[PDB]
């Protein structure tokens, strides 16, 4: 029943979801003043050169695009990561505006739009049984601002009209996610949770510094997906992010001096 409108969204969702409210909540406000180096960090590593992506899924809160994860394909490890990570999915949070977007803001700096790769951690075999850990998740996020076009984004954006509603998916292989990062890795990391209910507080965080540039007719086109579904009535897909959370007793480690 949770969304992002007025009567639905991440004001009420502690109502159904009472770890809305708790100590290690997602996302979070950077203070890259507060957050530290962190020396003992190891180097992060993103292989996804064997990546398989399958299909793409309007869930209505977001687009997920699908990852045979039942072999050790695209993993993350390294940083602050014991172990090896799977990579699922990854879908996007994103504005109305271009001022808006971003789940986590960087010195309360709100970008248009947020991406998240998210993995599992093998040690649990499966995604259920690693959401019931602390340590279950890793999510890699990567903030987007409108500029210069992404080429790697485009086969994301030209597959949008097909899934336009609500429970519609469409086949999408051979989808590359290297082409959706930033020249640098850099990061911050936090534990923290699942942005959208139910919240689970199983994740590593890791955000990466640098941003992707993506065009403003990029992401138009992601405004023009539906919450709603097929012959309902429109309720355009925007503004699907949840603000951020008090940090409480929580440190932000830097990879970078
Ligand atoms: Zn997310």
């Amino acid at each position: 029943n949770w969304g992002y409108g007025k009567h639905n969204g991440p004001e009420h969702w502690h109502k159904d979801f009472p770890i809305a409210k708790g100590e290690r909540q997602s996302p979070v406000d950077i203070d890259t003043h507060t957050a530290k180096y962190d020396p003992s960090l190891k180097p992060l590593s993103v292989s996804y050169d064997q990546a398989t992506s399958l299909r793409i899924l309007n869930n209505g809160h977001a687009f997920n695009v699908e990852f045979d994860d039942s072999q050790d394909k695209a993993v993350l490890k390294g940083g602050p990561l014991d172990g090896t990570y799977r990579l699922i999915q990854f879908h996007f949070h994103w504005g109305s505006l271009d001022g808006q977007g971003s789940e986590h803001t960087v010195d309360k700096k709100k970008y248009a739009a947020e991406l998240h790769l998210v993995h599992w951690n093998t040690k649990y075999g499966d995604f259920g049984k690693a959401v019931q850990q602390p340590d279950g998740l890793a999510v890699l996020g990567i903030f987007l601002k409108v500029g210069s076009a992404k080429p790697g984004l485009q086969k994301v954006v030209d597959v949008l009209d097909s899934i336009k509603t609500k429970g519609k998916s469409a086949d999408f292989t051979n989808f590359d996610p290297r082409g959706l990062l930033p020249e640098s890795l850099d990061y911050w990391t936090y534990p923290g949770s699942l942005t959208t209910p139910p919240l689970l507080e199983c994740v590593t965080w890791i955000v990466l510094k640098e941003p992707i540039s993506v065009s403003s007719e990029q992401v138009l086109k992601f405004r023009k997906l539906n919450f709603n579904g097929e012959g309902e009535p429109e309720e355009l897909m925007v503004d699907n992010w949840r603000p951020a959370q008090p940090l409480k007793n929580r440190q932000i480690k830097a990879s970078f001096k």
